[PDB]
């Protein structure tokens, strides 16, 4: 109150865990009386390639297709696609974004990734020069929510997929630290599917109760440092 | 030399300096008579999205659908869509899989990372147990050639993108690694947007070059310690 929140959800399946944790986001979040949307992907069949139709009417060069430019251009010249502006707007007026998602490949699944490439585009989410700090979603939250397969102790630093926060980097610091968001830190929700029924139970409840005061945290520094360091 | 590669490649125009590098590999990796295949992935539309589409026969659980599940029981059973197992074959086939593919948000551009989550699937790429050093792609050849918007020297330890190594992390150790590749050190071409023409054509011939050896290189320890150091 009043605060907006964009969750930006990527499972196939609205019974799943990540489902469940989607649902109590929205939940918690209506209930403290937050402006809440959702972009399920999936079922808005979301567009993950950066092509050339994500430009209407006619190109700065179309001789030779240069994505970046064109959609930087686009972008100016309000001229991108109405599944990518609609996007946009949501994250423009939220005040925090959540992306909800199981780890596919140590990263998001690729129609989340595309999501990324096709809504945070130069002119929009950066400038060049216009980045980390001079980067233009500055004064907004982001929050990654990521269910994974392997255990905790799997992603330690000597477990066998390494430390966690190895696997942040691209998202954190590369995409969300360099479009200006503060980044509160990562809730992990470590390996569902082999249960119990009860630590389950437990996982989703201490996301609910982490939402209920998820104004007072303070963003993580997001560094390598962080990230690798000790 | 008598072997077959497979390169990956994720860009939408011919002309560009990824289609370059694409081209030079093609050239040179015929020139010694290898046998050569590419997966050009905008050009086939390749679907990224990881959906129930995926599978055509009887679901193992049709009340609540479960990706991961479902694709490792089809490939058992022969009922994925046949753009993957097309695919799949490729890669079997391969000796080598180069991919070639500009950095979008410190990883590959989503079209790519679909293709990773739809072709590696359980039961073809690993097994539980049956990953890392025991994946089931164990005695393959894997590259990734990648260019970058960002200049060598933002992409060191105290630049402001951090080490390159730092962002290879989640494909080279997550996804190659996991799957039993042995992974070539990285094609890094630094900043060719901003690069004067002859520095340019010295990137595309110095990787040329590297491919006139590449049989003859050893791969790279994929250990936290090679990517983060300390
Ligand atoms: C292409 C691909 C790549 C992958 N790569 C990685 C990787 O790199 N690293 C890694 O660690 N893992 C990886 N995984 C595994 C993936 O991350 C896990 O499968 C996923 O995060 C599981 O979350 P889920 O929501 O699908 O679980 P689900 O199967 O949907 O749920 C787990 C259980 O919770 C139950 N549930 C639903 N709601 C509730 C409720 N509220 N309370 C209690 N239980 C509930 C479900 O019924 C289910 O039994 C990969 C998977 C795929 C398909
Ligand atoms: C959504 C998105 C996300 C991105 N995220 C990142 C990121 O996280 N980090 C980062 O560093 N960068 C990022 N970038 C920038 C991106 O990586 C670069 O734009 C891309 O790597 C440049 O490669 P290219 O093939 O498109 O270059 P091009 O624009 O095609 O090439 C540059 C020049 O080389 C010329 N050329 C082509 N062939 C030859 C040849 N044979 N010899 C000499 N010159 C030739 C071309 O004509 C052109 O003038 C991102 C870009 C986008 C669109
Ligand atoms: C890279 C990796 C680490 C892990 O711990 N679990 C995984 C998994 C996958 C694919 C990849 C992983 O599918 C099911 O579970
Ligand atoms: C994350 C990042 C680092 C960088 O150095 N350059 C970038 C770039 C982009 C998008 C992101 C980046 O579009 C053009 O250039
Ligand atoms: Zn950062
Ligand atoms: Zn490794």
């Amino acid at each position: 109150a009043g605060k907006k929140v964009l969750i930006v959800y990527a499972h196939q399946e609205p019974k799943s865990f990540n489902g469940s944790l989607k649902n109590v986001a929205v939940d918690e979040l209506s209930r403290q009386g937050c402006t809440v949307t959702v972009s399920d992907l999936y079922a808005m069949n979301f567009e993950p390639r950066a092509t050339d139709k994500d430009i209407t009417g006619t190109l700065s060069n179309p001789e030779v297709f240069n994505y970046g430019v064109e959609t930087h251009e686009a972008y100016k010249q309000r001229s991108l696609a109405s599944d990518i502006t609609d996007e946009q707007k949501k994250v423009r007026e939220a005040d925090l974004v959540i992306f909800q998602f199981p780890l596919y490949w140590f990263s998001v699944p690729a129609i989340l990734k595309g999501w990324m490439d096709r809504v945070l585009c130069q002119g929009f989410a950066f400038d060049i020069p216009g980045f980390y700090d001079s980067g233009l979603l500055q004064g907004k939250l982001a929050l990654l929510s990521v269910t994974t397969g392997g255990t905790a102790e799997m992603y330690t630093k000597t477990g066998v997929n390494g430390d966690s926060r190895y696997f942040l980097w691209p998202l954190q610091h590369g995409t969300l630290h360099f479009c200006g968001f503060k980044v509160l830190a990562p809730q992990i929700s470590f390996a569902p599917e082999i249960a119990s029924e009860e630590e389950r139970k437990g996982m989703v409840a201490a996301w609910s109760q982490r939402l209920q005061t998820i104004w007072k945290e303070e963003p993580i520094p997001c560094t390598a440092h962080w990230h690798f360091g000790q």
